[PDB]
């Protein structure tokens, strides 16, 4: 019988389990082998078929009919990369050769189906047919606005779940929460607890006009809601910060991060974007009656239990995966796409400029974006020339309306509007 | 003075209502509405009498609306009370509105009570009051661009999943078979989406029966083949979801048997109270008698009024939001008669007769797409006997085994069943 | 070699149940033991054939039990197998428990199950074998110091309060109210567990009536107090919660109502079959006649199997993680025939006869203790007609008038209910 | 009629507002009048009867009926403590006259209650136990209300962190909020099949030392690495940093003077230990094949809703406040014992060396602390003893069998075996 293996790279996302059992239920009807290699490439690295079968186990129908409810992954997940260097390549290459692996299907980011198409293309196209299963929580693939990627409902929902919390605690006991959302590709994940969790305000990278952000800036932004909500009696508030406004502050911004001193190099992992700006808040609106506390929402989120949209989601693209192979398809991607799974090749969803996947990012210009800020607390252009509502805002932060406009009415051309 | 915005819920309760008025409330506050709610919909407009609207109306203020986004149900309830059948009625909300200067008049309701708005405007001034109603339904079945939910429906499904899979848990720890009905007799969309998501082993729909009428002994086999196949492969447990809807598509002999061998209830007007029936447990009471002697046992078990007022999930916390804030755009754009809807991605006014099927004169239905590529995938994870299968001897040998019938005898009994559902 | 422990599950599931194994398990590999756990009790236990046995017998390792104090249900599946009806069975269980050397044998289980494991070691030798039985109900109804809870039920509880709390928004938002009947017909511990905890309005269990045998038209005429004197203070909806007890305290009248004024159903031995009856919807069907008129509409709700298998809450995981190590402790001891309990944050190893009532035979029935505080607490906060409450008139004048009858009237028929009900 | 006014003091826990649901329906019952104080003694401790007026509501009974199932605490909270002065003390007296308190409910922690007694010696005064930190002195075995949710909720991000650990193998150190006690940190770690536990009650001397809590974590990973896995879950008590000595504290802020706040006092809110820990075992076994990421769980569990046992608790204390009012009580704190509430006298509290409410620690002789001990990952004193294990760990941390004694043998008289 045909043989059929899986494997998962990079970090997990809820929903993995169900693209495994998808593919491994159906591909047993048709009386296909399934096996699951253990952490993703990090044995078959080694070229040595003995460390590998010590690290590949059999997926039988029992062990896959129920870790559709379960979030991680029963075969765990790892960042070995054997693209890195030729001989890698080839070891992949001897340890599928030698388990007679007919359909090679990997669940994983672009640097997982990277290493699946580089151990393929020196590969004969008849002994092996490689697909790939595109998985990411920041739901940045390319696909038509609005459709998500697989287990980003699971983290959304979640992430709402723990704001309202902090929402509740945040009023019961007045105080202001700086949420950092972990992930530093895009905006999605942030901007999507934020909307749905009714915080007062959400920072994503992709709102800034300017191509480098300043750390003052971000502090003033934060700084400017807690006024406005200081001048209408609210002393508290829940702030949602996308760990990517990192990634995009200028070097000497990095400098005052990280306590002005130098930054770690080999290193971004190290900073805390929510911490930094919790001790800066702290100085110029403390003797107002403001405390601000970080809280960070990121590895809570990986392997929750799939939402029902994700369960239906990672089914539909396990289904598709075998399918995929019975058509001839290899170097493909299985996505969803106006509800019908799909091969995709992998060049025909690259950006020519970076050699990766491209990346969708938030639109900022969309409706759905504008909506997200009309229910937040902020100063719009409009609301800067409002001299009634400036001289409260002014007033609650204990300084002048030229003091505000002079320091705060320059962030209309920081940020979209 | 300022405009007045009136708003009021229709219908039966669906997770995300609160968002709906927290979105609409929240904008309108912003732009100096004053806001208003109508408690029990149109109960109390309907009478005319407007000291007993105002006793049941209430101010919508910031402070109350402005954590509702997290709660399920409706702070101000809902009705399914109907002006549109009597004009008398239609005149007396007119006179209520005119009465609180209702400007803008919002409804959150399912299909009575978008009609009933619409009714209410055209014996009305375009530019004294504007009418827009929110479309809502937890069955999921209006008629949007297909795969595109409507509010509510993705926290009922997501709850009926968690719920089943206790059930499925259950069924394996303690081999036993339960039969989950799922309410709602409107469409098939709800019972397989909980179906589908909880790996449930069977789930029947009204729409994958090509006749126009079911019988009552056709439902009974298709869970029978299942229970059997299971068995031939040593499992005697499952779970298998039925939509309601197989109630109301079911012939008149059916219903003769499915309400217990008597004759069907009836209220006073004639109609048949389908609330009445029992669907899972009658088939339960049918399977047992076959099927009790084989070592199995069926229970049945209905989901439906724990799901209706659920908190919502995060993609319906984001859907009210953005059609509260539609409705109001709607009402700055100058457009009325118009139902709420998203498309795409963008929140956007529709007409109301845009929407209506021109043979009925009602909006149309959304049912399940029993041919598309999501159904025939639903169909693959599931225990069945399909096409193939009852030509397949080893097979049916096996199941009929299992079963204490001969492969002859399986096969003359259960066969058919390929020409009552699409494969 | 090693000792070998072996472990099963009998009667029904409780949340937990992996969390007993996998503090068995645990230990005991750390001691060196080796761990088997055969599935579905007793069940292959009993058919002798050894070969049988070892293809539905599992190995217990690390591996598999390092992570299932997190999953409801059990692992190793349960049955209602019994061998101590036959010892030509027992005798079965014994050649199979040699076969495979166990020398600790551990079931977890309610009485049946606990009285199995003793039958098969009153016929072997003390030194072959020990055994231990951990005693598992999700009704509460073992008898602990009271207010101590059995494993279990504080997942069963909250479950039952996160589900009755969706009735009560949905009761708001929508003027109604739901007869939610717990199921379980031990004790009325788990039913008076979700309401107080919800604030229900209404709590019936059977421990809280005097006489001996209930009546239908009591139990239909306290629940339409309830409803009438809420609706005396502008409130048309509400949840009265129901232990599924009722109906096994119910007078041979009283049943011929319950069934519908037919004969009870009954089973081949001439038992009667109380799963038939519908409790919830046969009072709510009664009431609609009654209340209907004044705009009450009443809808029945069951709660049971979804909450057996429910993930284990924190206080259950802790408390069965301790009742796992006391199993291995009680062995390490010496202690045989003993049931491994928790009392005043204690586990220890209790012998059979100190908690066997002498009248049945099987483990003594702890039922709510309705002159406790914690049940007059739970009390003061429903909604009801009390004592006091039928004599002050003020209050029967609004009441009657609610009920669009006299105070006369009133008095007349529901005074008497005070005789029927603890106060 | 009767005035019932009632407060919340500190941090919130689940079920405050079903005190407040208890008291206030029952009192409504009997006819009373209930108010509601805004931030605890926030407002009462200005001694201004018209900033109170302005922060107080009436409870009635529309406000109060379904509040039950809601976390937080709709009259707030605050941690302003008339205790400290006896000018503050006669303010918050000269308020209740003012407002004519009759009966003196407050609702709040061993601070809280310390704070309600000063204001009583010159209207009658009862609290309520709460705290998520379970270090109130009732009687052994039953548990301060909020504490159950506090745990469930713990348990549940813990499982999540638990699949993740396992299906991208790592570590995290996850640091539970609260340095009073170990209850929190030790229920939550038990419930879950957490890895490692440590808690200020198991360390044998009155102070910690830095390098004995890093040691004590990379005993366990040693130990979890020699059986072949790399990855687990530690949780760590807030609380260790509260015992840590002086040099503990310089190298726990980054060997730092201590941060202090204006009166010499060290500012402990500003320690990492979760973070500083994961740094240095980063350090030290990053070459294994470990990593090491810290999470923290606190001010997400404080508003959860309340679960059952916390709702039926809550509801009895909340009577049982009432009904010591009504027997002519006053000074004392509703307890249940044996199913039964009751009031019980401050006195009979008191630490006779402190003055203060005495504070419930972990019992670490207790047969749970040892139950919940067999099943961590850790050396005793036998494992030390055990040559042929001591030779396997030692392996595992590519070192010998004599450096391995050398380091972490001593650990045996740092914490109770
Ligand atoms: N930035 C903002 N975001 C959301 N709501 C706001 C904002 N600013 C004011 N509001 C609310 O808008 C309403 C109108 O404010 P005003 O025009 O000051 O009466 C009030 O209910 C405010 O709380
Ligand atoms: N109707 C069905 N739905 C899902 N899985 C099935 C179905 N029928 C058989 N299987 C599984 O498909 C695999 C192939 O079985 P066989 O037909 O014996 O080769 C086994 O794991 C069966 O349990
Ligand atoms: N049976 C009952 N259970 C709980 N609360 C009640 C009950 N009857 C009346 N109440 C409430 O008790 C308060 C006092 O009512 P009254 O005695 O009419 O002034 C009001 O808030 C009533 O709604
Ligand atoms: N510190 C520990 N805590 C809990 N289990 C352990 C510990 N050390 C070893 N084990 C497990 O206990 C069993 C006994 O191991 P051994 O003594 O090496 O045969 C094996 O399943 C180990 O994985
Ligand atoms: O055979 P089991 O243990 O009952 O598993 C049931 C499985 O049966 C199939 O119908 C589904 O494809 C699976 O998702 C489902 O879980
Ligand atoms: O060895 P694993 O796969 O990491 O399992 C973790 C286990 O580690 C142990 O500490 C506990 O006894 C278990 O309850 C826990 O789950
Ligand atoms: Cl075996
Ligand atoms: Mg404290």
């Amino acid at each position: 019988a045909p043989v059929l293996g899986i494997l998962c790279g990079g970090g997990p996302a809820p929903g993995l389990n169900g693209v495994i059992a998808g593919a491994t239920l159906y591909a047993l009807r048709l009386g296909w082998k399934v096996i699951g290699f253990m952490e993703g490439f990090k044995y078959l690295c080694t070229g040595d078929v003995d460390v590998v079968k010590a690290h590949t186990i059999d997926l039988t129908y029992d062990i896959v009919s129920r870790i559709h409810f379960q979030g991680g992954t029963i075969i765990q997940t790892s960042r070995a990369n054997p693209r890195k260097s030729p001989e890698l390549q080839e070891n992949v290459r001897k340890c599928l050769r030698a388990l007679k692996v007919r359909y090679f299907l990997t669940i994983g980011g672009d640097d997982t189906a990277s290493s699946a198409v580089s151990v393929a293309s020196g590969m004969n196209g008849n002994e092996i047919s490689v697909i790939s299963c595109p998985k990411t929580i920041d739901n940045d693939l390319p696909l038509p606005a609005d459709q998500s990627t697989f287990g980003f409902h699971t983290a959304r929902s979640l992430g709402m779940e723990i704001i309202r919390n902090l929402m509740v605690d945040s009023k019961s006991a007045p105080r202001w929460f700086l949420v950092e959302a972990m992930g530093r590709s895009a905006g999605h994940l942030a901007l999507g607890m934020a909307e749905a969790s009714g915080a007062h305000l959400c920072l994503i990278p992709e709102e800034f006009k300017q191509d480098e952000i300043e750390f003052e800036d971000v502090v003033e932004l934060v700084e400017a809601t807690i006024l406005k909500r200081l001048a209408y009696g609210k002393n508290y508030g829940v702030c949602v910060l996308a760990e990517g406004l990192v990634s995009k502050m200028s070097k000497k911004a990095l400098y005052k991060l990280f306590g002005n001193r130098e930054p770690p190099t080999d290193l971004l992992d190290d900073a805390e974007l929510a911490r930094s700006l919790s001790e800066e808040l702290l100085k110029r609106l403390g003797n107002l009656g403001i405390r601000i506390t970080p809280k960070k929402i990121g590895y809570e989120l990986r392997c929750a239990d799939p939402v029902a949209f994700d369960a239906v989601y990672t089914r539909e693209l396990g289904y598709g995966a075998i399918d995929a192979f019975l058509n001839g398809h290899s170097a493909a991607l299985i996505v969803r796409e106006n509800g019908q799974v799909k091969p995709v090749q992998f060049k025909d969803l690259l950006d020519p400029a970076t050699g990766r996947v491209r990346t969708r990012l938030v639109d900022v210009t969309s409706q759905s974006f504008k909506v997200a800020r009309v229910y937040m607390w902020r100063m719009s252009k409009k609301d800067y020339e409002n001299k009634d509502l400036v001289a409260r805002v002014a007033a609650a932060g204990k300084m002048t309306p030229e003091a505000f406009t002079e320091k705060f009415a320059h962030l209309t051309d920081v940020v979209v509007e």
